Formats: structure tokens, C-alpha cells, sequence
């Protein structure tokens, strides 16, 4: 029987829900738990599923060469294949066989959903700062009143009228017919006119902006800008990436991060994945791309993939070279590619299993208004009933 | 000398400018050669260009069996090193030994840069969501009723007006019914700058939002049309399809005529550009990215690739330079030469006219053609 | 007597204009003229003026490596000191001896000025095609008709009274007392409030853009767009400079030139200088600085400088290696930096003797309104008259 | 063995963050340590770097006759190729052989990067030049006498009431007198719009424009102090300059209290940000960009170069390898690695207050004051 070295990653490889109540090759599920499955059912090596033991991809340890992880267990002879997530890099080839790859994986941003649904009630107000809107409440009564002062048919209650008329550019009633009147009314009128042009012309602003700020969708993109914060992991190529690049954007990256505080660079994957969903669109995680599309597949549903691959990697299979199964395995891979399975088991581990399956102003960004406009009715049914 | 080969096809391998003044394998430009190069160098072996004669790719022709083509030369001796973009294929591996893939494409959708969209009948409500426009109806119902309501202890007139920035017909006198006009002189006046206000921005700022977005799109929408090519790769791939997403496509491939499917690529890439975006083609994600960045640079691509294929360097069976060859490959893709030569090679207001507003004169027109109605109807 | 080699290239050296009353070194006029009189006075040397007999700066002939121009002539012992702009390179020093840099030259970008004061007197239309100011006269009186009839007070005299009132937003006169007018008017009035709120929104948009537009001040900014052409010169270090750099900035703009046509590498620096003139802001000649600034200083006074160095080159006096004047004139070139005479006379022969020795609304581009309201109350007084 | 001299001024030269593990050239880092290898590399020279002991950079003590700093080492033997950025002056080229201008630098003008700027009382009035606001006064006059003039064959009223978007007073029946009318609310019209809009520009797009532009600006300007060093090059620059701006600039700090010459560079540095931008500091064209792009990176430059200088390699008299390190550094200069290094060693809306329109306040304010003295002048 075949002794198959994969390794615990979801959703690669995942424990079942109630595994303690199976046994053997059927206690195990994952997206590689079907890969397995089906290159088996195609050559015909019955295949005993068996876990890395240390929970390592593989990496030679520096101080004694030693090969470690499932690398380390094929080399070893003791593992016929390795059915992972295990990358095609030169170190493991140079020890080991490596399948066509299976799945393309690639360098990807991971950052907060928009999210940006909270236009708050008195959102009518944003543009003039609620101090004017204290400095205008004032000055109309301390204008109102000077009016009717100086022409002492302009009364108390119809004084009010005319100035609130006035400031909102509906208002005929009745016209100041004195000169001192007049001056009182030809100085409100050019501070009306003023503020609702200010108001105007700064509610205009903020739209504009807000609808040219765009989310980053490249690479240079997140370098051009210093404001969200951008890491990494530690170990792992997910920085070595940079670490010895040649391209500017890339060259620019590397520097941000080893500078920028605190560090950049999660102690694990897992770190870094909360980190963003917990920042507020302020932190942009760099993982693989499998992972990433995984990761914004799941609960809570916050996160998002943003742009392409910055990089070109691959998967595949492992044997030890020198394998009695190097070429049954690698036509079967290809002949899965072809014939579309990779795509169905990727979609049903990424997809179909996934808790989540898949301008203009809104009423909400004016609701202020509606809501002043109801209570205001509200309260002159009332002052109709008290005079009546 | 190793005598290599590949294909014209560009941006892969093209004759320099000044072709005939040069010689040997100086002859020829391209992404290809380049990697010819960075391989030769790591291996230090001495390499000679040649370009397949029938300019075949690889079809084993069932009634001779005899392949045809690069991989035809590759297995019959006459050749050495296919250093081409040569896709990795389940027949093709069984006659040559191809190399881990330099670089990776996939089918993609091909469609015209989105030219300035015409003007809807009803343009001038873009500012205000139209569920907005309800409530605005509904509230000058509200107010027209108070009014009535509020002065037995012209409403809707008077409302009208106040709401269009326009004058005053009568004043209210009663501090009951003046609250009522207050309010509603306030509530407009929000309104028409923010009207006002968003419209700037959709002037201002232009999007030209694609239409179709991604695969599945491209499926549901039957107006923008969309063909393959007759013999390559892509047809088949949908043949043998069974994602609903691609099944529909074929269906619809199957009975749209006139036939979508383009005879060559040169025909596709016109047909496209000549139907004013009407029309979309579904070729691999290489040659499109370069037409992209090719003048007049008027095409565009949306969409991820739907299927994963990889361009591969191909020996033949047994080549004492398979493995030499393979960790050559695999060295440029850690250093970034792989990147660096595609990059290279691949990639280096207005007045309002009277469509945008038109929508307005109709309920004008409608609206001087309906009154007239209502005095016939009166008298 | 030193034998001194000079070029005749402006404002360096340039015969004098009444010239030919003038015999010897009397005879010429420039910078270079009074650098080399001002190292003789301090050394000592009586300098003979002489004139590069080809007029090339130099480079060995690439098939009989024979030295040519002023440096040919330094290397054969015919001159013993070379003053002139000549660039310290490898190649030219490799065979004489340069001083000092008396100029610190570099690459620098040519544009035409803005000279963005053409607004047309009919200029508040451009927001509203023309077509649409068509489309509101007709309307109008289309409206004020209709107003008349169903209401057959409501003239012919006064219902286009109301109308252009309702329109302009100034408006109270009479209202609609029928049912049926009152239909005409409310459709009247939201057909103005769109008119209105489109011509003031799109009227912003013709602003900020023409406010967000900035000129080129940098390299990235010339390469990043396309729309304006830049080239160089075909011979000369000014496209060199990109055959063989490393910048990426660099290296995308020489691929833009090896590519757009028609040739960007005009024939002449004089061709690159006229092309810019006669191009409306669409050709961003590259020069060297010190040109770039003297032809912007000259008349008809239209090019400019934006940005800064691309690179840093410098220039210097020439001798042939082994020269008995090494060290004094190396000496004298530090002395006068020190000094300021070296600014001094850039000054003079740049600014002093320069032909030219040097956002918000203006009253032309609402220049229509005003002429239309002089010419319309002129039309009131005939009528007036006419009535009278 | 070379030992190399240079001096500890970043970002020539700086020690590297785990400089206790390291040793030998390795410990320090900077531009001087990547140019020196630039050249070893190209001379083929074993070279060790070493530091001057005081830090001097090289000033003859006219008491003793002994140089100091850098230039006192070369000329003593105790050092070699002073690879530092040592400028080229007279004094120094009489005991020890420079190089060609490796990078060329120039007195600047350092200020504080321009904050937002405190809004004027009338900065309502912007959109629309103060000519044109003087014009509208003269129309408001031209009109006005117009319907008076019409009419006899409340009329400022009128047309006070039309310009500012608010209700008719009355209404013209004549022809005569109605075309006075409907020009001016057409006029008002297009200048309520061009306020409007214009305003929203100014206000969407920010540009905060420095002050101080050039070396003259500056001069002229006394609000904006500058200060230079006590005892660099700058101050001595200046003292034997007969330039009419640096003139001028001399008479100004001759007597300007309290002392603008800062002792060292640091409290320049620091002295120009505390100050809010009140002070400006006239330093060389390299650490002014270093610290532009150091943190807390709120520095800026403005205005060209005042005076030319060269920071140059330096050999002593007869030294063997003045010719190879002079063509070296030439090689590097047309290559772009001088600049290579460079740029990598040293690059690498609001919602309105009410200080924005504070103004019609005080109008407002006035008007509703001197309002009631009229009443008190009739009654
Ligand atoms: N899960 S992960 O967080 O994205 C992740 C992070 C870091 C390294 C990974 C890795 C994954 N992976 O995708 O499972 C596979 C993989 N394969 C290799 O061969 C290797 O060397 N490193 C890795
Ligand atoms: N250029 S194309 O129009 O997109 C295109 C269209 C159709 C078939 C192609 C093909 C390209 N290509 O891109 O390089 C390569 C290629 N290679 C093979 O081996 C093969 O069988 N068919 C093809
Ligand atoms: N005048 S120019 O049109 O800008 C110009 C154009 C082309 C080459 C120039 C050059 C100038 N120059 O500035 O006088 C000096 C100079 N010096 C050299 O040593 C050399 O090789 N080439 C040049
Ligand atoms: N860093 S600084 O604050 O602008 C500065 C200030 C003052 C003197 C400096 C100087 C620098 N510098 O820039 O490198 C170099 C330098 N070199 C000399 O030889 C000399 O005498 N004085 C100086």
C-alpha cells in the first residue's frame, strides 16, 4: 500500500466534523483528499493516507542539511508521493520529483471589504460645520428682530417669516417698503445667498472625492501610497519575494516594510488575517493566492481579493526521484487539467462549500431631512388643535 | 551546434527591422529569443535559431500519424530545443518531454475599450437614486395634505412651486400653517444642492464601466455576442465542458448564427474592433494582453481566465539536456527574468450635448400637450 | 602668444554685430570670451583667439580613430588651451586635461509657455452645447403659448413675461389661477430647476478639471502620459544618455522615442527648439540646461523650463596632457567660483542681456453677459422712444 | 592596504544598525561606502575605511599652519583617498589634487512644508476676481438708473432683490420697461452659476502655495526670517558677494535680532520647524533633500540654486592613483551609477469653518448695525 505524506492545511486537508467515528482513508477530507483519490483510481495504488508528523513543508535545516517534512519523509524512503499544497521550488526538485502543476498559485492583496454603509442621519450637515449651523440659528433671530425694530405691518410674527423665507430662496410675502427696512434685508439676502452657494459648492467636494478614491487594485498601487499599512509573514517566500527582486515596484515594497513600525511582518498567517478584518481597511495582508481566495470564502466574509498575481508559482505532486510512479502520475495530472476535474474540485472546496456563496445617493445620506420634516408636521398638528 | 526552433508568432519571435543587413540568429526578435539566450547562457551551449516550415504548433494527423509541425520536428530528429510557446498537452507529452511552464496563461474574454455610453431617455435622475424620487413624491403628498388639514382648524400649488426654486403664490399668516412651509422651504433646499452637487461628479468624473465583467456575465447577456476560433484550442475546451457556466455557451455557440467562430485570429481581433463592442472573443491570455498594448489600442480584457493551461519549453524523449534545461527554467522564474522579458515585451470635460438632458423635453412636450387636453376636456 | 580654441555657439562666443571693423581678439563677444580674459589676466598668458576651424566639439573618427574639433587640436599641439563649453568625458579627458567644472550643466525639459489667455467672449456657453440653447428658445416660446391658449389676464404681453421670469428664477408677477395653466407651469418649473442644476454642475466640472491639470515638472511626469511628443537630438549625448541607463523612470521614455512617430530625434537643435514653438504644447524638446535657459531668455520669449536634472554633467577649460598651465588655470577657475565671477557673467550674457528681463474668474470669460446686457438695455431706450 | 578616510556625516556615511556583530569596511554604511566600492571594484584596490578622529572636514589654523580634519590626514600621510563629500575650494586644492564633481550641490532655501493657510477675512469673495465684483457694482448702478430713466416715459430695490436669487418686488407690464427686467435676471443668473461653481474648484482641489518661491522673493520679504551658519561656507559666501540679492540679504542679517545664525546644523533643523514656518534656513542642496525625505519628513525647498559648488574625491599631491580614481569616478558618472546611488540613498475634503466665510458675518453684523442708525437719523 502506498504511503501517501500530506499535510494538515485546510482546505487541502481537514479533519471531519465527527472524524473520531471513522477510521483509515476516510477519516480525512480536503480539496487533496480528492486529488489522492482520484490519481489512485486512475493508475491503481491503493494509497494509505498518512500526516506529517512534524507539521513542516520542508526546508533543509542550516545547521545539519537534514531534509524535514514530507520532503524530508520522501528522501528518506519512507513515503511513495506526496500529495500537497508543496510548491515547485528548486531545493525540493533538486531532491525530489515534482508533478505538472496542479494549481497556479501566485503573490495576492487581502484587504477589508468596503463595508462603507453608514451614512449617518444628519448626514445633510457634513459639509458646513454644525458651528455655523449654531452662528446662522442666531443670527437669522438677531436679524429678524432688527427689522421689525427699525419699521417701529412688519410685526414680530411676520418678521420671522420673511427672514426664514428669505434664507431658503422661497419667500415672497411682503416686501420691506423703508429704506432702513430695506438695508436689513439687502445684507440678509447677500448672507443668504453666500451660504447656500458655500453649501452647495462644498457638498460637491465631498462627492467628488469620495468618487475618485478608488481601491488598490496593483501592486504599484500599494507602494505609490504609504497610508495602509502592508505586511507580510516572517519566514515563508512571502517576503523573500522582495528580499532579492529587481523590479522598481517591488524594490520600493521591500523598503516600506523593514523601515515602517511596528513590525509588518505576522508571526503567522493566522496574525495576519485577523489583523485585517480588526484595522478598519488599514492593513493589507500579502499571502498566496489560493489561500487568499479561501481565507474571503469563509466567515465572517470580510476579507477580498484585490488585483492579480504579482508572481507566477505552481503546486504538484511529489515522488523521490527515482520513483516507480514519475510518468502514471504526472499524465494523470494532466489529463485531470484537461478534462476540467482540478476546476470542479476547486470550485466545490472554494465555492460550493463556502459559508457565502456569491453611484448615487441613498435615502439614508439624506435622512435627516425626512425625519425634520415628519416631526416638523407633527408639531404644527399640534399648534392647530392647542389654537383651535 | 544545437539548431533550435519556434514560430513566428509574435510577440514571441518577429524579424528585426533591418532583417536583411543581419545574420544567423541575430535575425530574429522577440520574447523567445530572449529566452533562448538566458538558457544558452546558463548551459553554455551553442544554439541556432530555425522556424518551423509549415508553421504547425502539433496536430498528430490520425490518418497518417505522423505529427506534424513543431512537435513533428522535435520527435523525427530535425530539430533540438523547442524554445516556443508550445501549450503543455496530454498528446503531446507522450511523444516530447516538455519543461515546468515559463509562463502561464489561460483563456480570456476579449472585448473593446468602453466608449462613451449613449445618453438614456431618463439621464437627468442619475443624481437622485430613483427610490428617492419616490419619496420625494410621496412626501409632497404628505405636505399638500397637512396643509389642507392644518388651515380648516392651492396646497398642492403652493408645494409645487416652493419645491422647484421658484416664487411664493401666497403667504401663510397662522403660526399652525406657517411650520408647515418652513420645514418644506428647508427640506427642498437640501435637496436641489444635493442634485446639484452629485451631478458635478458624474460630470466631472468619468468610469465608462465595462458591461460584461467576467465569465459567467458574458453567458447571461445574449446581445453582446461572443465567438471562439473554429480550430483552436478554445473550441474544444468548451466541447468537452460540463460547468453550466461553459455548457450554456456552447448552446448558444451551437445555434448563433451567423457563425461566431472566427476563421483565424486576425479576423477575430478585426470583427471585434469593427462591431463597436457588440462582439467578444475568447482567445488565451498572452496573445490578448499584447493586442491590448498593440495600436491602435483599442481592445481590452475583462474576466479571469477560465481555464489554467501553461506554455512550455518541449525535448524529445531521452534528451541529455532535459534536466539542464528544466532547472535553467526554473532558476529565471526565482531571479524574475521570466518576468522582467514579458513585461518588456508585452507592455513596453466635455459640453452637454442635448442627449444627456433630452429626457426633459419629453415630459415638457408631454406635459404643454397634455394641458391642452385637460381645456378641451374643461370647455 | 597662447593659441586659445573657442566654438562658435551663442551665447559662449558669437562674432560681434558691427564685427567686421573689429580686427583680433576684439573681435569676438561672449561668455567664453570674458572666462578666457579673465584666466589670462590672473595667469598672465597673451591668448590669441582662434576659431575651430571645423566646428565640432570632438570625437575620434570611428574608422581612423583621428582626433577632430577643438580636442583634435589640443592632442596635435596646435592650441594650447581650449576654452569653450566642452563636456568632461572619459573619452576627452582620456587625452587632455580638463579643469574644474566652470557650469554645472544637465539634461532639462523645453516646453512652450502657458500662454492660456484666449477665453472667448462667448465662453459662459460652453458647458451647454449650443444645441441645447436652441432647444430653450424654442421651448420657451413653445411654453408661453400654450400658457395663453388654455387660459383663452394671461396675454400674449404678459405670458412671455411670466415664462422668461419662471426660467431665470426671479420671477412672482401673476400666478396661474386655472387648473389647467397650472399644469403648463409645473412642468415649466422642474424643466428650469434641471437646466439650471445642469448648467451649474457641468459649468464645476469645466473649473476643477482645468484647476487639477498641472504642467510637467518632473521626468516621471513626462513619461507616465503620452500626450505631449518628446524627443532629442539624433547625434549628441542628449538621447545617449537613455541607450544605455538604468532608471526605469529613464528606460520607458527611450522606448516611447524608438517607437512614436514621426521621428522624435530632430535633425537640428535648432529644428527641436522651432518644433516646440510651432507645436501649440505638444513637443517637450530635451536640451542641455545651460541652452534650455538662454533660449527661453531670447525672443520671440515663448519656450520655458520645468523640473530640474535628469542627470549631472559638468563642463571646462581643456588642455593637452602635460601642459606647462595646469595647475594656474585649474586654480583661477576655483578662484573666480569662489568670487561669484562666474555667476556674474552668467548673468549678464543669460538675463542682463536678455531681450525679456523677467486662479479665478476674469471679466472675459463672463465677457458675453456683460455685452449682452450693454446692447440690451440699448435696445430698451429705442423701444422706449419708439412708444414715446 | 588602502586606509580610506571619510567622515561620519549621514547619509554619506552612517554605522549599520547591527554594527556590534559586524566588522571591518562592513560596519559602515552609507553613499561614501557604496561609491568607494564603485571604484576599488574598478581599480582593483584592497582599501580600508577609517574615520577622522575630530570630524573636521579641513580648515587651515592660520595660528599653527597645520591643517585639520580630512585634508590635515592627506596631507600628513596618515590617510589616503578621502572618498567624503568634501567640497572643492581654492584653499584645499593648493595641498592636496581633487576629482571631477562626483554629484554637484548649491546653497538652498529650506522652509517649513506649507500647512493649511489661515483664511482671510473676505475669502468669500475668491471665486470671482475683485475686478469683477467691482464691474457687478457698476451694472447693479447702470441697471437701476436704466428703469428709472424707461419708467418715466424702488428701482435700486428691484434689482438688489433679482441679483441675489430672491422674490420679485413687483413686476413691469410695459415692454420698454420689461426688457430691462429679463436681462438682468439673466445676467445674475450666469454669475450666481459662475460663483457657485468656481467655488466648489477651490475648494475640491487643494493647492497650498508656498510663500517663498526663489532666492529674490525671500530677500524682499521681511516677515519670513532666514538664517544661515555661523561658520559654514554659506555665511562666508555671502560676506564677499556684491550680487544686489545676496547684498541686501547681508545688510538684513547684519541686523537681524535675535541672531538667525544657528550654531550647528541640528538646531537649524529643528529652529525652522518650531518656528511654524516663520524661519528659513539657507543650507547646501544635499542634506536639504535628505531631510526632506527624513522623518518626520515636514521640511521643503523652493527656489534654484544660489551659487555652484562640486563635492569632490581628494588625493594628495602626486598620489599614484590620481588618474585611475579620476577616470573611475568619469565611468561611473556617464553609467548612471552616481545617480543610482543617489536617489536611492535619498528618496528611497474638510468641512468649512467658519473662519472660510467669517466675512459675510461681519457684513451681516455692520449692515444690522448701521441699519439702526438710519432709523435713529429719520426718528
Ligand atoms: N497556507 S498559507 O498560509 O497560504 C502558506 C503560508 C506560508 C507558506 C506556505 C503556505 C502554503 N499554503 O498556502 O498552504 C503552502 C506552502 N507550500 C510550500 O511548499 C512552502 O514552502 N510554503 C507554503
Ligand atoms: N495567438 S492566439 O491567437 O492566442 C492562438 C490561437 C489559437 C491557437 C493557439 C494560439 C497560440 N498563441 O496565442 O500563442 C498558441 C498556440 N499554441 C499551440 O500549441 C496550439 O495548438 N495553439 C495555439
Ligand atoms: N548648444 S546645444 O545645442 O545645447 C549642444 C547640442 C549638442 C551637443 C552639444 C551642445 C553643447 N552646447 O550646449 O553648446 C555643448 C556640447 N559640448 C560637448 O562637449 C559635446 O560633445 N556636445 C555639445
Ligand atoms: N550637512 S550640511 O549641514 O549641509 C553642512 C553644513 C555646514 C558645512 C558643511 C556641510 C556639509 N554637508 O552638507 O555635507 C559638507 C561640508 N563640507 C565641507 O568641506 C565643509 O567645509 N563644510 C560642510
Amino acid at each position: 500500500t502506498v504511503v501517501v505524506t500530506t499535510i494538515m492545511e485546510s482546505p487541502y486537508v481537514m479533519y471531519k466534523k465527527n472524524h473520531e467515528m471513522f477510521e483509515g482513508n476516510d477519516k480525512y477530507e480536503g480539496y487533496c483528499v480528492d486529488l489522492a483519490s482520484e490519481i489512485a483510481k486512475h493508475i491503481g495504488i491503493k494509497y494509505k493516507i498518512a500526516i506529517v508528523p512534524d507539521g513542516k513543508y520542508g526546508a533543509r535545516d542550516a545547521d545539519t542539511k537534514i531534509w524535514n517534512g514530507m520532503v524530508g519523509e520522501l528522501v528518506y524512503g519512507k513515503a511513495e508521493i506526496a500529495i500537497a499544497p508543496l510548491t515547485i521550488t528548486l531545493v525540493r526538485e533538486e531532491v525530489i520529483d515534482f508533478s505538472k502543476p496542479f494549481m497556479s498559485l501566485g503573490i495576492s492583496i487581502m484587504i477589508k471589504k468596503p463595508q462603507k454603509s453608514k451614512p449617518g442621519v444628519f448626514s445633510f450637515l457634513d459639509p458646513l460645520a454644525y458651528e455655523i449651523w449654531m452662528c446662522i440659528v442666531f443670527a437669522y433671530i438677531g436679524v429678524s428682530v432688527v427689522l421689525f425694530l427699525v419699521s417701529r405691518e412688519f410685526g414680530i410674527f411676520n418678521s420671522l417669516w420673511f427672514s426664514l423665507g428669505a434664507f431658503m430662496q422661497q419667500g415672497c410675502d411682503i416686501s420691506p417698503r423703508s429704506l432702513s427696512g430695506r438695508i436689513v434685508g439687502g445684507v440678509w439676502w447677500f448672507f443668504t445667498l453666500i451660504i447656500i452657494s458655500s453649501y452647495t459648492a462644498n457638498l460637491a467636494a465631498f462627492l467628488t472625492v469620495e468618487r475618485m478614491v478608488s481601491p488598490i487594485e496593483s501592486a504599484e498601487d500599494l507602494a505609490k501610497q504609504t497610508e495602509i499599512a502592508y505586511g507580510t509573514l516572517d519566514s515563508g517566500s512571502t517576503k523573500e519575494f522582495f528580499r532579492r527582486s529587481k523590479i522598481a515596484v517591488y524594490e520600493k515594497m521591500w523598503t516600506y516594510m523593514r523601515s515602517a513600525e511596528p513590525s509588518v511582518f505576522t508571526r503567522t498567517t493566522a496574525e495576519g488575517v485577523a489583523r485585517v478584518r480588526k484595522s478598519k481597511g488599514k492593513f493589507a495582508f500579502l499571502l498566496e493566492s489560493t489561500m487568499n481566495e479561501y481565507i474571503e470564502q469563509r466567515k465572517p466574509c470580510d476579507t477580498m481579493k484585490v488585483g492579480g498575481n504579482l508572481d507566477s508559482k505552481g503546486y504538484g505532486v511529489a515522488t523521490p526521484k527515482g520513483s516507480s510512479l514519475r510518468t502514471p502520475v504526472n499524465l494523470a495530472v494532466l489529463k485531470l487539467s484537461e478534462a476540467g476535474v482540478l476546476d470542479k474540485l476547486k470550485n466545490k472546496w472554494w465555492y460550493d462549500k463556502g459559508e457565502c456563496g456569491p453611484s448615487a445617493l441613498s435615502l439614508s445620506n439624506v435622512a435627516g431631512v425626512f425625519y425634520i420634516l415628519v416631526g416638523g408636521l407633527g408639531l404644527a398638528m399640534l399648534v392647530a388643535l392647542i389654537e383651535f
